[PDB]
């Protein structure tokens, strides 16, 4: 274990001898980058510590795969979790630096998008720190998403460039890498097994990302597949010859599968890249698991051990092809039967939901499908006709209708005939959400009111059929990062007021400072440490929105991806509502009615959704206004930041007053951020839906402010404007109005409006219940205006929030998967 | 300075913690990679020692651009000039490995390809030892030239695969980038001065390679730049859309510049990128040098200091363009005038020619060059108006056919104009090798009889014009790489009979075995250093060519390009003679005459060039036959050595006792394998040509084999072959007709004979003089078979070529450049 002795000497060494710059000066990019590898020497230190631990113990092991990871940036947590923060920022005062310049360097690892993406990142944390054996399997995307870029002109994409120098805290394995194909054919061999041969051939080369965790040892891993083809395959005579381009093909094709994450789909090319990806994700990742099974049991190998040494977690329906992957291996290459192979599959496989519409879910074509991975839709038929015949053993040809609907509803093959059937042009598809609820053998949804929908509506026969299946694992977020390190000032006062540091991992000491809520001294520390972190974000919002903005207005802060069921809309509506008031009043007026705000928006929308491009462009406009109107001054601002990120979030979230979570209620599954939120002291205004609920029901429901109509209402009330009911608030008519005349400007803005008006269309009517949620919105946000002004009242809700947050631990949720699903037990480093 | 106990600690830290392989075992290519990463660590101690003397002390540097650089292997020449040769050894030992095991794992730098590539690798060692301030600019070809594969059907292509998993020897440098612009258009701004816009943008990264001296800290750098576009480039709207080939675009032709060596120019695309390639190097580098000598310079900065400063080495026509692109920079950006810039110019570079012939000297399309490099063409046509104005100036218009000869003798752009003239279709071309000429301050040739050509027949009329400019400077070879680390035996005998260790340094010291060449204990020693050699070139060429062979042979080497004009065939078909001749003797009769051989062929033939690659698969069915003969047995073998390079010119070179430098006469400049051959011991048969007329000289007109027409008469004899008079040799005849009758069976032949047969035409009439030459040849062969029989008088001859390889030290060639061209002096690193 070092000291800042010697990690000034760990960073001297690196910055010279494993050096990425010339010799010239010691910059700031030069010192991140040689910090980075000195904590890695740590890292891996304990990475080889748990790999001799597993190998020797040859315990299960668990397996999460998701197609996005949004780790965010390591060093702060790194050091954290290691306990050397001290060392490090001491180390690089004598060096020149301090600590936050240097991990201001560091990009943000762009290998993720979402809640579903960050929800892996923190369960990774929780594993690491918990010391149960898993791993975590996701691609290697070269430019992420894209970085966004907040133009005069809206929103603007541009390729994430997180890599243009590489990543220190990667570990590239030459010797890990496995064949993926694509395309080709299948005959039966002598042996009387399959043989998949022909098509395209490409490499999964192995990199691994340290997760460490928190006071241990125990250092996981992400391993993260690179795509690429063996130097063997480029074309030199055609590259001589003239055809360059060509040459490369092999070489473009293969990487492309690795270069950005959601590729648009809107192209059969991008179909094809898409599946590319999840397949490769499904294969090189099962072929290195498998491989390590093997390993690990040496001459005495039994796959009827395989289930009982892994557990595979499919992070959505990206995963699916787990299924029949593992299948195929586990019959064409390891040789066993379609029973054995079956149940293995079964025992180890389980798929997360994280979706709640049935036409949310994934779904493929079959012509597509066959064309591209041509033994795994064999399996795929297999397992659907094994189905079928499951369908109709239990039940039988009595009331046809009954057995003819099931098997509609419940078949992976959508458009396809039964291989026999009784009962005295459609495009044929697949459906991944259904091969994972029959391969796994559990199923679980992000939340009490998710986890119920599935049961008793999505999946509602698989419930009837395999009732066990089913079960729930409500998200959380990791307690170390969303509160420890992303906010210090918080820490010194719950360590105080609990008494030990160890609220870090035995987090339900929050509920400690419960019997303290209403204690002034408290309340004081609390509203100085929320203060300090606002006055960090007036930097950062100078610096990225160059937009002044001051400490002492409440700061109301809504950050997710664009869209209009999250309805960023209905926010900046409200925001224009208060603007309009403010102005047909009285400076003196204006003063006492509205409290001071700061309106923080945030997040990507899709390139090709151009509604939810023409919101970023809306809101840039709004705050292009009201932030340079002499009238208002600082009693409202609304700021967009540019490129919302984990970065960003552990900025934000600390310094947040009230957060927003206000889409359409029935939609959001869980979402993550509001645990961030609550946990960070914030209070929530947002609908009754997804973890909205239980946070609600922890934190208390006079600490969270709610509105509009709930989930089951929302039919009722399209109905109603699908026949013409919906009386309209004479308020929201005012705002559209307000905006119609051209008081953000130039941009004309009658498309947006567009979306909501009108009773019937595809983009008409306000699918989304604005018009309707609007009212009690904008007086709920009265009650906040009311709430802040109670500043003894509302410091007492700020702490009931964190003091309720204690279930949202992302810990706990890690304890459940492990305890319930893959029956993993912890494993100790000494 | 280190020892093997903390080098042991060394590899297992690069290991563990600079891993670019899972932790499962310590195999081989791990037990290399680690160990580079330990020698590096050394090498950059050393390497940034340099740096800092260099900057502080900012005296005049040196630089050698070169299209290739053969660098081959770094471990054993790196651990050997650090000599820490025993440390790393005994390190390995405790790791459970060895040092030549480990050095196997390295791949040859895949940077260059023939002798031009090793002279300015072999010139590296030489500046590094001898202290000089020099650099090395090349470009970091990924999959170099090919990796050669000798099939049954012959040689063919691959990739070479030598960065697969990266070179650990390298240091990328991200900070060292420099702006490479292509294509676009040329306009005059308001400050008089041109400005280059638009076209092509790519980047160039600088890529550092430490090349240590000799028992010195001297660690001077081969700068590789390597191309690409910043990710910003990638084009996201076009990716989504699905046209991923087409968003690659700018990538795909950024980083095709810096794939192969050399690549195919039959296309127009070819040669586009052939260009691309050497303004790159030219650019990137002059801009890096130029970025340097303002660093060094400071507020103070002179531009009549930079050619005192800097010192530009043109290796071949290749890097032309470093004369208009340096005036391109001192003019358009920098702001001097046309005097001070070109006064520059000529002060800082010099062309070192590589080729005899007029038509083997490097031309381009004006059209083309004029598409790419708008600025640079205006640049040159300023030079050659200049030029004309000279011309003229000097010789009055007295003459006129005299002058209008002068002119397009002389003149850069073949097939133009001249700005105004008296005297009362043709594509437009640019000599790369006449702007060499005027923009240089001095021009040598590589060897004595090489520089007389280009004074008094290539250059004939700039010599009269500019006589000072031409001087010689024939090659050399490094001592270090080519005696005492390729050949360990042979360098404990000459330390043993030399006083000293110094010979390494002060080689003019093997004049010593001299007296001692009649030595019979010396002449013991020598053989058995020769044979052990030998017994290590005998498993080499069991496992790569798959031929069982005998120490005791003759080793007979010839391997260089293969090529009609290198001969080849000449050789081959001396075998097929001897052969003939064998069979038509019994067994007994048989074993006189002929001595037993090892013939060994190896080298590349480029893919396009038919008749090479016909001749490899000659020679390769020669051997198949004659290798599997019952009754030819070990008298005679022919072996073909896939993949020729540094690593096998190692290994075969120490265990040479003859080896065949037979081009045809006039056509060798110099070449570089026959004077690390005579220092290995070797005896050299050859045409009187190139180096092989001073090696004759120093070594003895008896210890060298001489044959063949010499090099005045080779168009006196074609001019007999175009009469007809030529008359062939009876043994000649022979040789075709026994091939003819298909000895080596199913390939069929003719064609090959097909290009030596007939008086006229372009591929008849042996253009190469290959039927004439070989009575000589086969004869001098015999005095050869003569020679070895006679150990005593043989080894003597042996001795004596090393004792005589004095002069051919790349040292001594440095030393003349650096005193008459750079007026570099050394810099001595404490
Ligand atoms: O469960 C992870 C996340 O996945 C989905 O994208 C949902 O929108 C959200 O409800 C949830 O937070
Ligand atoms: O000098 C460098 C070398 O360049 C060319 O490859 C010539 O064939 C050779 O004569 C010379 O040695």
């Amino acid at each position: 274990a070092p000291d800042a002795a010697s990690i000034t000497s760990s960073i001297k060494y690196h910055a010279e001898f494993t050096p990425v710059f010339s010799p010239e000066r010691f910059e700031l990019p030069k010192a991140f980058f040689a910090t980075a590898q000195s904590v890695r020497d740590s890292l891996l230190i304990n990475w080889n510590a748990t790999y001799d631990i597993y190998e020797k113990l040859n315990m299960k092991q668990a397996y999460y795969l998701s197609m996005e990871f949004l780790q965010g940036r390591a060093l702060l947590n790194a050091i954290g979790n290691l306990e050397l923060t001290g060392a490090f920022a001491e180390a690089l005062k004598n060096l020149g630096h301090n600590l936050e310049n240097v991990a201001s360097q560091e990009p943000d690892a762009a290998l993720g998008n979402g809640g579903l993406g960050r929800l892996a990142s923190c369960f990774l944390d929780s594993l690491a720190t918990l010391n149960y054996p898993a791993w975590g399997y996701g691609l290697r995307y070269k430019y992420g998403l894209f970085k966004q870029r907040i133009t005069k002109d809206g929103q603007e994409e541009v390729a994430e460039d997180w890599l243009e120098i590489g990543s220190p805290w990667e570990v590239v394995r030459n010797d890990v890498s496995y064949p993926i194909k694509f395309y080709g054919k299948v005959s039966t061999g002598s042996d009387g097994k399959r043989y998949w041969i022909g098509g395209e051939d490409i490499k999964a080369v192995a990199y691994d990302v340290p997760i460490p965790g928190y006071k241990t040892r125990t250092t996981i891993s992400l391993r993260l597949w690179s795509t690429q083809v063996p130097s063997a395959d480029f074309d030199l005579s055609a590259f001589n010859a003239g055809e360059h381009t060509k040459a490369c093909e092999a070489q473009a094709n293969a990487e492309k599968i690795c270069y950005i994450l959601y590729p648009g789909d809107e192209s059969e090319e991008g179909k094809i890249l898409r599946l590319k990806q999840q397949y490769t994700l499904c294969s090189a990742s099962l072929q290195d698991i498998i491989s390590r099974f093997e390993r690990r049991s040496g001459d005495r190998i039994k796959w009827e051990e395989f289930p009982e040494k892994v557990a595979v977690q499919m992070n959505d329906t990206h995963p699916t092809l787990c299924i029949p992957e593992l299948m195929r291996i586990l019959i064409d290459l390891k040789g066993l039967n379609w029973n054995e192979a079956w149940n293995i599959t079964q025992r180890t496989v389980a798929y997360t939901n994280h979706t709640v519409l049935p036409e949310a879910l994934e779904k493929w074509s079959y012509e597509l499908m066959q064309k591209l991975l041509p033994r795994h839709v064999e399996i795929i038929e297999a397992i659907d006709e094994e189905l079928v015949h499951e369908i109709v053993l239990k039940y039988g040809s009595m009331d046809l209708n009954k057995l003819e609907e099931k098997l509609t509803t419940m078949r992976i093959l959508e458009n396809f005939d039964l291989p026999s059937s009784v009962a005295e042009i459609p495009p044929k598809k697949v459906r991944m959400a259904n091969l994972c609820v029959v391969g796994g053998h559990a199923v679980n949804g992000v939340a009490e009111i998710h986890s119920e929908i599935v049961k008793e509506e999505v999946f509602n026969d698989f419930y009837e059929l395999w009732p066990e299946k089913f079960q729930n694992k409500t998200n959380g977020v990791t307690p170390r990062r969303w509160i420890r390190f992303c906010n210090p000032p918080l820490s010194a006062i719950i360590t105080k007021w609990t008494g030990t540091e160890d609220w870090v991992l035995k987090t339900e000491k929050l509920a400690e400072l419960q019997k303290f809520a209403d204690n002034e001294d408290l309340q004081n520390e609390w509203r100085e440490a929320k203060r300090s972190n606002k006055i960090k974000v007036v930097s950062f919002l100078k610096e990225k929105t160059g937009y002044s903005v001051v400490p002492d207005a409440m700061f109301d802060i809504q950050v997710k991806r664009i869209h209009e069921y999250k309805r960023q809309l209905l926010n900046i509506f409200g925001i224009v509502y208060r603007y309009k008031k403010m102005k047909e009043m009285t400076a003196a007026e204006r003063k006492t009615n509205f409290v001071p705000r700061v309106c923080i928006f945030g997040g990507k929308a899709f390139a090709t959704y151009v509604q939810a491009k023409r919101i970023v462009k809306f809101i840039t406009d709004v705050g292009a206004t009201i932030n340079h109107d002499p009238e208002i001054g600082d009693l409202l601002k609304v700021v967009f930041v540019p490129d919302y990120n984990v970065s960003v979030a552990e900025l934000l979230i600390p310094a947040s007053d009230l957060s927003e979570h206000i889409s359409t209620a029935g939609m959001e599954a869980s979402g993550t951020s509001n645990m961030k939120f609550a946990m960070n002291g914030c209070i929530q205004i947002g609908t009754l839906d997804g973890a909205n609920v239980e946070i609600r029901e922890e934190v208390g429901e006079e600490n969270f402010f709610l509105f509009g109509a709930q989930a089951h209402e929302i039919a009722g009330l399209r109905k109603e404007r699908a026949d013409g009911k919906f009386v309209p608030d004479e308020r929201f008519e005012e705002v559209k109005e307000f905006v119609r005349s051209g008081a953000f400007g130039s941009y004309n803005y009658d498309d947006l409006i567009g979306s909501l008006e009108g009773n019937e269309g595809f983009g008409r009517a306000d699918y989304f219940l604005v018009g309707k949620d609007f009212p009690s919105y904008i007086e709920c946000q009265e009650k906040v205006d009311e709430a802040y002004r109670d500043q003894k009242r509302w410091t007492t809700m700020s702490i009931l929030n964190t003091a309720g947050s204690y279930k949202f631990s992302s810990d706990r949720t890690i304890h459940e998967y492990a305890k319930d699903i893959w029956n993993i037990e912890a494993v100790e480093i000494a």
